[PDB]
């Protein structure tokens, strides 16, 4: 079993805990790292607006949160440089504050005892970028220590993508993201640095920018230049949709499009993408474990033009590609 | 005063109302038939969780709703071949019930005295099918009598699609309408024949299939076979937006597909398209009077492909686009 | 195993179908009679807005529907005398179609096959109301043939009631229920009988009525007379408090009122009301199985008025404690 | 016409504004205050997620902001200390931060140069508190230089409670406002000192605390020790009720309880509290001017304990009843 540290026991970080007593056999997590106080945290790993209740008995102290008997050793630096995750013999660090992604500042934990760091999003400096299933073979156990699992977004579109660009080729193609409001928005107009993401989250259609799509040419270089999108934010507390329209020189149908993706959507790389052809909507992929499900009831074809469409639990799905990365990173020399 | 009878006091019929007091100085509507009694049809007249309080009294009785002191006659013939709309001197009846979509059965409206049917959707085997402000000029005042005002989201999508197909030549197109919630999905899951419009709508994104990007090709033929797409029904009552992604030959900048929108957006044309570089969300946009308010700030471009994205209130801007069509209508012809 | 049959297979009867499948070791379904087809009411098993994806392969055919390899029959009739429910040795019909809550109508379940009928809602001219943990030992396997199991407001305010007036007494009291949109109300503003229903119900706090302030005293009779109360709907999907004030001729506190909670939450009528101090908000008591949830935080005190707070899940509190009442019967007679 | 300034452009800052724009002859806006810059203030004022978009040009550079051609001074200092109120012969100022509640503080602006200011809130240390339409009378021009005018929900109590109070008499009493989210919550499950605050606030009925029932007794004596209550805030973005049962020594009935609101819900008055019989639901009373919106319809009756319900846009019906207070100090010596 490989003890795990978490920094940043927020939304991800609290998720990540539940991923880890759900779905892993190997990992342990002993120790978070967090400002909050414990009365706090214990409270909101109890009880969740979208996960539900823990089903298991929290307690804490000063030092501590126990769940269901075992102790999780807390501390609240806001500077890693003060941590010792070696005292806990700690091998993995995840790091989801959000004020750690440049790898210059993460790997503080690296220096603070810990062997290994995973930034839960879009880094800079890092050692590599993976989505688990599309690059995750190019992990490097000596050189890649420092590491970033990407983001929500783009772990929905680069499986997709990799299996229409590996079978039909993608020339160019532009993303919206169709997605549920998240914490950097605001409940009533707000000032924000950015004007639209001031507006009441709830009850407006948000349009932003992302980074997610660009970002897939980091684990599909193949892809650089080619890709990129924008976000609608709208009305979900959770579960997303990620619409790509694509121009291809391969002559291609409804058909052999979903083929493509049915086809390929098997085994391992199954765990990460699925294929449907249910009557999806959001709710039905909340909680999901893949970071993208393939809706082939939405896929359009014009001419050389493609839309695409795949669904992702924004939270859960992006988790459980992290966790799935931080099996692999456990699994081998630390 | 041109005389107007509406067929389904509804959202669209109850919007048509009101868009009629607040902006029509010419129009007046006399008399409405619809399938339920007068005390529900008032008291949904008088509040409206979209559009507020009418500004105006409300009274009722066994067969009229008195607006404001002006008295409309009230029918409740469930197939209109019941009615007398020449009873009121009706010239103009809009037919917003969404039972009567087929012109054949519409047009039992001109057998009850009515001149002209003008239906709020798309329809079938209609004598033309209109956007305002894109081809409303081939307007037939002899020949066109049962005519459809199209679709929100063809109102939304065709008068930016024909600014950029004259300006650029669009050659495929692929379409998301991210769209406010409607009146036939279900609140909590419950049986609907469209499997997805089932789940409870203000909780869900749901995909909904939607002909407006073929039934563009009605009004601008020049696009027939050219678009596709779907809509994603999301948790807002109203407001909506066009995302429209699409191939030219031409060689193209984000400022010049701008550019384009803002040259064209003026004049008459400019209160159907609006252009707009303001930090829009949804409820910016609730009670816009415009078919379409292009957003300049959320157009990409990637090699010949281009995104662009518009905004329009399903609701307001649909109902302001079918007055517009009504206004025209009652300015010419009217025989018969 | 007892069989039991649903007619009505909506948000309770498919809560209904889940709980037993998660809950009981002896009841099955074995039949359910709905008016809709099978692809719709298995997509709707399958997936559910509220309660998530069933964990069992779901499978139709033109007259069944099979669950994790165990064939349900269904059939399609109207009206109940139609259906065979010896045929399949049902016992025991949930009548969860809300549309035969008059026990007269209800009865045509008996003389169908069944040996007993629960209508999951306020029933008339029923042989019984109950309220699983308050006085279903006054129930009669001989004489107790077809029974209510109440109102979810009422399973959320009897335990409650019945321990306080226990033990404090209750002269006079007023409730107010802040509770979950539900199916009957409207997604858009369109016609109800009751016009505040009829509006949009995710954007309005709706004022409506309940009879289960008066309800109780079927259960409570000590209390007929003695409680009025009406509900505010509001914009989530599932989960309510019940908000009851009232006075005592005791001398009482906060710590005195909710020590008396405590002490009577437990066992096995702990399984019905619970008591909490946690800082409890409505999607934390979302799939709790209690029908009552006292919030030991909100009790307040002013002279001798009280006013106390107990949550539940309109849905799934509910049908744990139809369930209850379920095994109830079934662990008793059943002749006939 | 007597000019005015706005210490805190937010929510209730710019409900103020347009208020002075829709419903005012005699005052006018010529300076606020505020940390933000122009740009996301002028942008905040000509768009709004409830009251939608202003119906004015509106401009702004560096030193103002400027609505249908009239020019408002824009000054950011975080102490009112550094204000110069009398540069802009400004008479009174709005005290709506939120960050000068204490009226220690709040004076800061008399000291510079306003001669009166009135606080948005709940305030301490006030010369006094009104609710218009409740006592009013009791302004006096010479000795309540800063004021404050409550909280929106004692803006709701306060004139039923008068009512029935006068006409019945109230022994005890219980609330509970069913109430609009406000940006106190969180969007997403998040830290905050009131653990059920800290909970989603557009997915979830949260209960919180309130001190409106016992400030009524700040402009009703008679009812010190009488009132409490608490809050359901739910979601909805705007719009609130509040539900009050009490006890009285009268026999009542339904009806009684009624005609007496009815009855006094007239003239002057009738413009703080209504009177409805109509089927409302929230979304009816949204932008509605008055205070108070009494609904008969949900009166209930049992033996001697009374329920009555009142609706209230906490947002403009709060601000209406601002306005009119600050009318009235304008109308007297200053
Ligand atoms: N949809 C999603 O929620 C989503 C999806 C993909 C990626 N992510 C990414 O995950 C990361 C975390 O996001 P989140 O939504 O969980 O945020 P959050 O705000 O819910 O959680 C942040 C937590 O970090 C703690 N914290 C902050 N600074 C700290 C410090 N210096 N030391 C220790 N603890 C500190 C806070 O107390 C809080 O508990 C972000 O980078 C975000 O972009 C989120
Ligand atoms: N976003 C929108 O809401 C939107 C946008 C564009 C077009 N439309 C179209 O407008 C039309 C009306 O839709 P709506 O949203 O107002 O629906 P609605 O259901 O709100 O209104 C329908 C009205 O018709 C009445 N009615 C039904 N059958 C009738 C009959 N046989 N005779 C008389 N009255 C009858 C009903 O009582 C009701 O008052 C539809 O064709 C719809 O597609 C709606
Ligand atoms: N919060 C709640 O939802 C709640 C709580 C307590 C009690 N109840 C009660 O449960 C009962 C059912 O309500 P629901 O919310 O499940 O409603 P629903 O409308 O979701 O389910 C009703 C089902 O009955 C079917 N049906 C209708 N008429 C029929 C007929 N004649 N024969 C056969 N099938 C028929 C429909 O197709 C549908 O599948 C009602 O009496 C309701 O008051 C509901
Ligand atoms: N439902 C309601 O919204 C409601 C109802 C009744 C009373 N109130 C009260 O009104 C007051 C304001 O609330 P709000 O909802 O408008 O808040 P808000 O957060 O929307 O507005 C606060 C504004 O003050 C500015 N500000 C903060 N500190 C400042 C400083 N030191 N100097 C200058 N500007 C500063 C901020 O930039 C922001 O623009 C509060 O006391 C609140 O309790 C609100
Ligand atoms: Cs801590
Ligand atoms: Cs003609
Ligand atoms: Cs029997
Ligand atoms: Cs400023």
């Amino acid at each position: 079993t490989i003890r795990v540290g978490i920094n940043g026991f927020g939304r991800i970080g609290r998720n990540f805990f539940r991923a880890v007593l759900e779905r892993s056999d190997d990992l342990e997590v002993v120790a978070v790292n967090d400002s909050k106080d414990n009365k706090t945290l214990s409270t909101l790993l109890k009880f969740d607006s979208i996960m539900g209740r823990l089903g298991q008995e929290v307690e804490y102290d000063d030092d501590s949160i126990t769940v269901g008997g075992k102790r999780i050793a807390v501390y609240a630096e806001r500077d890693p440089k003060n941590l010792d995750w070696a005292a806990h013999n700690v091998d993995i660090v995840i790091e989801s504050t959000g004020f750690f992604t440049d790898a210059n500042a993460a790997k503080a934990h690296i220096e603070a005892g810990a062997k290994k760091v995973i930034i839960s999003a879009p880094a800079s400096n890092e050692d590599a970028t993976f989505v688990y299933g599309v690059n995750h073979e190019s992990y490097d156990p000596e050189n890649h220590n420092v590491i970033s699992g990407a983001s929500c977004t783009t772990n929905c579109l680069a499986p997709m993508a990799k299996v229409l660009n590996d079978k039909f080729g993608i020339e160019n193609g532009l993303m919206t993201t169709v997605h549920a409001y998240t914490g950097d928005q605001r409940l009533h107009d707000a000032p924000h640095r950015d004007l639209r993401r001031a507006r009441a989250a709830a009850v407006n259609i948000v349009p932003t920018s992302t980074g997610a799509a660009k970002a897939v040419a980091l684990v599909l270089p193949e892809l650089k230049g080619k890709l990129d999108g924008y976000a609608l934010r709208v009305p979900v507390i959770t579960g997303s949709a990620t619409d790509l329209t694509f121009n291809t020189k391969s002559e291609v149908t409804v058909e052999s499009i979903n083929a493509a993706i049915k086809e390929a959507a098997v085994g391992e790389f199954g765990e990460t993408l699925a294929y449907s052809e249910e009557p999806l909507v959001s709710t039905d992929i909340v909680h999901d474990s893949h970071g993208s499900i393939f809706d082939a009831g939405l896929t359009k074809v014009s001419g050389n033009t493609v839309k695409v469409v795949s669904w992702y639990d924004n939270e859960w799905g992006y988790t459980c590609q992290l966790l799935r990365l931080t099996e692999l990173v456990a699994s081998k020399l630390l």
